[PDB]
């Protein structure tokens, strides 16, 4: 593929607008999408006050670490909350969901295999 | 299980001190024993600590944590902060040095043919 190195301000990506049956007060950054990666993509994920992204699951691994404010952990069997500093693995096929119960924006960083998208 | 919540800090780092690296500190967050596709690891660059240039047929992708990181490319440097990201092509020539009198961090993940 190509050559090269991107050093970019992850702010300088306008958070987009993420509105879904299962996700609402969220707003995310593709930093390395698709259209750039090998293997696997890199968003910044900001969840509002209040924000949801409620339980799920999908044939693909989330690698996230948090960056700003307290997350909490929806898991199969009740949740947790994680803060800034903190990484999460979740398994293929695992349930899991977010949700923000804090009046300060969370962001965290969320890496899927490219063949569930960006 | 299927789900792992840890405090990175926790982890424990790694010192790696070689002919090209030095005063650097690697914590392996998420690993080959855990991770279908890709590794999540992060490093620590004491003050004066390399990454000295080298290539390597994976890509890295990497976030900015804490500090000013100096990235050393093909020829010359650049500088970046907390709250840039990386994405360094596969093969490209790149590496890492911390000029400041603090530590730095970065997360940097690779596919796991580049191991852990
Ligand atoms: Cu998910
Ligand atoms: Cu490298």
């Amino acid at each position: 593929g190509p050559s090269g190195m991107i050093l970019k301000r992850a702010y300088d990506v306008t958070p987009q607008k993420i509105s879904t049956d299962k996700v609402r007060g969220v707003r995310k950054r593709v930093l390395i999408g698709l259209k750039d990666a090998p293997n696997f993509v890199m968003r910044l994920f900001t969840v509002e006050p209040g924000g949801l992204i409620d339980r799920a699951s999908h044939p693909w691994e989330h690698e996230i670490f948090v960056l700003k404010g307290k997350l909490t952990v929806l898991k199969e069997q009740g949740e947790e909350t994680v803060e800034e500093g903190f990484y999460i693995f979740v398994e293929p096929n695992e349930i899991h969901g977010f949700r923000n119960d804090t009046d300060s924006e969370v962001e965290f960083l969320c890496l899927i295999p490219k063949e569930g998208g960006e």
